[PDB]
């Protein structure tokens, strides 16, 4: 076999360093994939590996730790992706599925549901709505454990109430607020199965998404180890004025 | 606060939502540290690190000022990547324990610079190394590198294990420090950031100058330290 290897993704981060190396992150339908191009900024490779691109990379991995870009191809671009709420979204995107996939997590499935989400950011008129619907679809691929059948704490079926502890759902006898509002409710109860063209066609109302955010952080930060910076980019409100 | 309603305006270094929903924030503002509480509608949802405009208010029977208005004045998305999210996280828990009604215009206005510089520079570990001996020059601390801290004796060039400051040579039990972090240990404090940005010690070396800075700021300053548990 051979060191060198042809790989196939999506760049989810850049970084330049110091030394004008670029070093990226992709999501790959083999996984992830951390690389550099050195030398990268200064020369034919530095336009290619932006944010939100499909690459093609040949990659080298030496015998003794990070791979190195040999060749990079533009295979696939968004460039409505440029606008400024689109990029948000695509953003955190790429934020979200890093933080909630680990080494070895992300598959093929996973990958085409990530492309299509970015697809549907790029292209669709409610983005905000895109990204909800794919970052929960994402939940059933990844290791966390969806649960929404049975109160969280004392295990009656169909609870209907925020669960502020654990991100799941609460029964009326184990909870301190009011239920989620109905179309909330079958949101949370069906995104994860739900194909994501029937969502895409049920958007639940701007007033009652926070709530879904909130639940997805809640969830997600609970079930999963790390910081989860990626919630610096769930929509916290509109800036003033330039 | 020397009134019942004010408008303020800063950056988020500290947030908890409460089982019952409650947003309860510090703020960095050019008029003080300033805690306040979300009751549960608001225009921001007053973020980690986003700079927001705020009304708020505290009468004699409110523990925390109460926030009735917040706007998003601007955000720095590429705190997004972790990396640079986790030196934004021990900026902000640097400055709260740090700062004491010490936090003035010009510390606020450095803490932005360092949010700033670790949102976008390629080196955010060198950003949150300078900025933080930066703040300790308009903090009350400032690390007397002139003298050795035992004796006196001018120019110290050795390592203080028990204070984080620098011994002579005749107090010292340890080798001299490497010309690269001596030369910023005794400069940081009053070389412009921008100085200090051009002139990164190299990360072999940088160790030495994280382990200077805790060994300071513990002998000190007062609370323990959340924010030793994110010093690299
Ligand atoms: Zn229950
Ligand atoms: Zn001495």
């Amino acid at each position: 076999r051979s060191r060198t290897a042809n790989r196939s993704g999506i760049v989810i981060r850049r970084r330049v360093t110091p030394a004008g190396d670029i070093i990226v992150t992709l999501l790959t339908p083999q996984g992830k994939l951390k690389a550099i191009a050195r030398g990268g900024v200064k020369g034919p490779l530095s336009s290619s590996l932006n944010l939100f691109h499909h690459v093609g990379v040949q990659v080298y991995q030496g015998p003794h730790d990070l791979a190195s870009v040999k060749q990079a191809v533009l295979e696939g671009a968004l460039p409505t992706l440029a606008e400024p709420e689109r990029y948000a979204f695509a953003h955190l995107m790429a934020e979200f599925a890093d933080a909630l996939f680990q080494e070895g997590e992300f598959s093929e499935q996973a990958f085409d549901l990530f492309a299509a989400s970015l697809r549907g950011v790029a292209h669709q008129p409610d983005p905000e709505w895109v990204a909800l619907v794919m970052s929960y679809k994402l939940l059933g691929l990844a290791g966390v454990i969806p649960q929404t059948a049975r109160c969280a704490r004392c295990g009656a079926p169909d609870p209907e109430h925020p669960d502020p502890l654990g991100g799941q759902l609460l029964c009326s006898k184990c909870a301190a607020l009011p239920p989620y509002p109905p179309a909330v409710l079958d949101f949370l109860r069906h995104a994860v199965r739900r194909t994501v063209r029937a969502s895409f066609e049920q958007p639940v109302p701007s007033a009652d998404r926070p709530a879904l955010w909130r639940a997805l952080e809640k969830f997600v930060t609970v079930q999963v180890g790390g910081v989860h910076s990626w919630r610096q980019l769930v929509p916290s409100g509109v800036p003033v004025l330039s």
